[PDB]
């Protein structure tokens, strides 16, 4: 792992310009630079050496990514604590999160293709997580603004603060069982399913009861038979009855009360890859 000077990360993100700002996360603000003259387009993160929050998520941002390498996680490339700071240096992601490809963006809509292969990328990379560490990783905060999209549109797996060995996507039965499973990332995984058909948020506050969350209101509509009623738009026609009955299926396991009847993510990637190949 990479230790940058407080000067180069200056020089990356032309001295903190607000130009450069992509967004704020809890931890602090995001820039985008470039490294070694110009050929490494980076994302830099900010964070506040003085919240507790913070250096906790950063110890364990660095904790985490430092032994881990694969196609679906966001690499990160570096950090800093020089002058007593807080900075994480990450591969660019062109093409931001998930989430704004989906919904409340002038972005064009993604093409069911698109959505599958991207939501199997994601699952590939929760799959390293549970299997390919020297430990299980739970992400806990897996989310359609976690999974970014690079200039390729390759999906990876970011955000690794609260990563151990968001409303709508907590495991309802972290408030009863109080364990740590993995199946708490697919239970949130399966939501990020639904947000890739259905192409609204996974909570939304204002709606009639039923509806509120995601989670609980797709599979109501999917036992109902209509569940074609609240798929996005622009997908309707566009998914084949076999890949639509596969999907939501493997989307509706992943969302099931108990994590021991969830299937694991080695499980939901495999039907997820059957999926798109009945959509051909
Ligand atoms: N590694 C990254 N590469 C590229 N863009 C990123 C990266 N991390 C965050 N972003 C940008 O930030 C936004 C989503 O993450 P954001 O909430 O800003 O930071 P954080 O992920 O720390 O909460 C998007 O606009 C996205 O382009």
């Amino acid at each position: 792992c990479r230790h940058f000077a407080f000067a180069e990360i200056k020089a990356a993100t032309k001295n903190f310009d607000e130009s450069r700002v992509l967004g704020v996360g809890g931890f602090g603000k995001v820039y985008r630079g470039e490294i070694d003259g110009g050929t490494t387009k980076v994302a830099i993160k900010r964070g506040n050496p003085m919240s507790e929050q913070g250096v906790h998520e950063f110890q364990t941002e660095i904790e985490m990514l430092s032994k881990l390498r694969h196609r679906h996680l966001v690499s990160l490339i570096g950090y800093c604590e020089e002058n007593c700071e807080m900075i994480l240096v990450y591969d660019y992601m062109a093409h931001g999160t998930m989430r704004e490809h989906l919904y409340k963006t002038q972005n064009p809509s993604l093409p069911w293709k698109q959505r599958l292969e991207i939501c199997i990328g994601a699952a590939r990379g929760l799959h390293y997580l549970h299997t390919g560490a020297k430990h299980t990783i739970i992400h806990r905060d897996v989310k359609t603004t976690n999974i970014l999209l690079d200039e390729k549109w390759v999906a990876k797996v970011s955000d690794f603060g609260l990563s151990k060995t968001s409303f709508g996507y907590l495991d309802p039965e972290y408030f009863r069982r109080q364990q740590l499973t993995e199946k708490s990332d697919v239970y949130s995984f399966g939501v990020v399913l639904f947000e890739a058909l259905c192409a609204r948020p996974a909570l939304n506050p204002t709606l009639a009861k039923e509806q509120v969350s995601l989670a609980e209101w797709a599979p109501y509509c999917y036992k109902k038979g209509m569940l074609d009623q609240i798929v996005d738009p622009y997908l309707k026609g566009k998914i084949t009855p076999e890949c639509f009955k596969k999907f939501a299926e493997t989307a509706m396991k992943c969302v099931l009360d108990q994590g021991i009847e969830r299937p694991s993510m080695g499980d939901v990637l495999w039907n997820l890859e059957f999926a798109l190949q009945l959509q051909e």
